[PDB]
């Protein structure tokens, strides 16, 4: 698995990746799964962010801690949103709400519950991805377009084969805990 997340994802995310488990005092090399879920975290993160028109999202995943406070004050204080608790994944200009997104290797519903179990004052949007081409969305909303959604179902799904093909999805699948 080690071998594949290097292989499958692109040097930037792998680099953010590993310094994030390290900093919880995880090793790459063994917390594998972990690992590569992360990356996949990251790079759906990435991708939603080039979904729509240029400037629509800013990115506030993959950045250090002071620097993505920095960003998600810096919008609270200019437009007047609520301040989150915790630091969300990306911040949409045309709606003006933060986004929080999730993707999960059990089901899209019991992660979306999970997710605002968390956020409790939800002011931040949540959109869930599966990989198997399931979402969930608040409100049915969906933020971007299909053609942009379905390419990030699409990646999940290929990702999904890949490591079917190396007979590392079955742990992989199993390794996510409620
Ligand atoms: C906030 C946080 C996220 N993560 C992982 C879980 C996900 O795989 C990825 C993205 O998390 P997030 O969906 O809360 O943005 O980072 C941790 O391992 N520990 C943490 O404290
Ligand atoms: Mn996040
Ligand atoms: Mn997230």
């Amino acid at each position: 698995m080690e071998d594949f997340v290097r292989q499958c994802f692109n040097p930037m995310i792998v680099e953010l990746a590993e310094k994030a488990m390290k900093e919880y005092g995880e090793d790459p090399k063994i917390e594998t799964n972990k690992f590569a879920a992360i990356c996949t975290h990251l790079e759906v993160c990435f991708m939603y962010s080039d979904g729509g028109s240029k400037h629509r999202f800013e990115i506030i995943e993959g950045r250090d801690r002071i620097m993505a406070w920095t960003v998600v004050n810096s919008i609270c204080n200019t437009t007047g949103v609520e301040k989150p608790k915790s630091l969300p994944d990306l911040y949409d200009y045309k709606e003006n709400r933060f986004i929080e997104i999730g993707v999960t290797r059990r089901e899209v519903h019991i992660y979306y519950l999970e997710k605002a179990n968390k956020i409790k004052s939800e002011k931040t949007h949540i959109h869930i991805f599966s990989f198997t081409g399931e979402e969930m969305a608040t409100k049915a909303d969906y933020t971007l377009d299909e053609e942009s959604r379905a390419r990030i179902k699409t990646r999940l799904f290929t990702i999904r084969q890949e490591m079917a093909s190396r007979s590392l999805w079955d742990s992989f699948r199993q390794s996510e805990r409620a």
